[PDB]
């Protein structure tokens, strides 16, 4: 009886009545399921020049890209890239008239983190090679992807730290090419609609079970599939961090990051 | 009455929200022991930077917005990044924590890449508090009392001829202070949520010293909706106010959020 959804745990139609109902002016509109075109885009990085392999990488690739399709989004994988070659891969992404007859978008990051941003597959110490977080938003914003503007963009990164000090993420602070647009992209908030979950945290191996996806990533799958169907997306990060509370050995707690969501992001698995 | 224009919570509604959600709501501390402290950090006058006008009525629409929600207010007004470190460690350390259940902690000032500015900021020789050293002072190690509860961080650090007032980050030895192993083994930042505004200064001249529009509608939302929305949410309802840009496009943001449960207010219990 399961098909396109898998293991993701289904709204019914009296569930997803209820929830619009109590809340439809501030739920993001989702787009018919027959006619919409929904895009997502992984890209890992698991085989590097001058830095550790990271292995795990398959299995969650594995499980982001089942996921992400049992949510009903075609999902694009790209392999060990340069941060030059990401750039170009996500500015392609951007561009993608799918989003056009799309109501939503998620962006999966996995690989090495350190302070300045994700590690391209050339990184080293001498010869730098990261993608600054903040490019993901830039080239996602409303002026260089108008066909996402006022949807969802859900951005996961997995960026494990090893020694170092995590992502860094917050600051506080050439002209553009006029590109002409009607006044009502001009006016429009540069960046809105965003909602970043994080972990920079490191993962312990098992030799026992090697190959294994890191516990950020299964411990999201799992609770997207349970909590999909009645929690906004935004309360089912909270609840990631709340099965983290109690510490085992590696402690974990991703953090939810530059949220411009102005409404609640409700997934309607099955719609 | 103490709580004035915060719409109240009801006995009714505050049970409903309880019950729906007790496992993964803070809990609140019986009205009548909890002593709540909360502090409001303003940088206003400035050695060399501009003067930030209409501070007096943010500093005091937050003070009575805090009061009414059961917080004794300690504001700080125009100090270094020193004293602005030296007020937050004494702010951590108050036996008051002990015996409340959450806290607010404000910041007004002007706001460059590397952090908030202070009195005596210059490009030539900076005056700066980092954010970081703020979840730091607060954290599990450092703030000890503050375990497990909210920890509610407002920034207004306007933004100057500067791309922004930038966070994130992914990833010399310190004191050992013979913390206890509980503490050890705890999470070192948990339960915070930042509520952050980067938009400049501009400025009303028929009426001047009116308040900044940020911290308006931040007061406003939390009267209309802090009996019946978590804060996360109220956050939320602050940026869909916001939809729409007036003249001045404003789209706070929420940063580093470690919250795992839902801080509903609950104004009158
Ligand atoms: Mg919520």
């Amino acid at each position: 009886s399961s098909g396109s959804e898998g293991n993701v745990k289904l709204c019914s139609l009296e569930e997803a009545q209820r929830i619009w109902k109590q809340k439809s002016a501030e739920i993001y509109p989702i787009m018919d399921k027959s006619s919409r075109t929904r895009l997502a885009l992984i890209i890992c990085n698991e085989e590097f020049d001058s830095i550790p392999r990271r292995t795990g990488a398959e299995v969650d690739i594995t499980g982001m890209t089942m996921l992400l399709q049992n949510l009903g989004y075609s999902v694009d994988v790209k392999k060990n890239l340069t941060a030059s070659d990401m750039t170009t891969e996500l500015e392609a992404f951007a561009h993608r008239p799918e989003h056009k007859t799309s109501d939503s978008t998620f962006l999966v990051f996995m690989s090495h983190g350190i302070r300045e941003g994700i590690c391209g597959k050339k990184h080293s110490e001498q010869v730098p090679d990261i993608l600054q977080l903040n490019a993901i938003f830039n080239m996602l914003n409303t002026k260089n992807c108008p066909s996402l503007k006022d949807k969802p963009k859900v951005i996961i990164i997995q960026a494990a730290r090893g020694d170092s000090p995590g992502v860094v993420w917050f600051k506080d602070s050439l002209p553009t090419t006029e590109e002409f647009e009607d006044d009502a992209i001009k006016k429009a908030h540069i960046e809105k609609d965003f909602i970043a979950f994080c972990s920079s945290t490191p993962d312990n191996v098992s030799w026992r079970h090697p190959t294994m996806g890191s516990v950020f990533i299964g411990r999201l799958i799992e609770h997207m599939q349970e909590y999909a169907c009645s929690c906004d997306v935004e309360e089912i990060f909270r609840k990631v961090r709340f099965s983290f509370e109690q510490p085992d050995g590696r402690a974990q707690m991703p953090t939810t990051e530059r949220v411009t969501l102005t409404r609640c992001f409700y997934l309607f698995p099955g719609h």
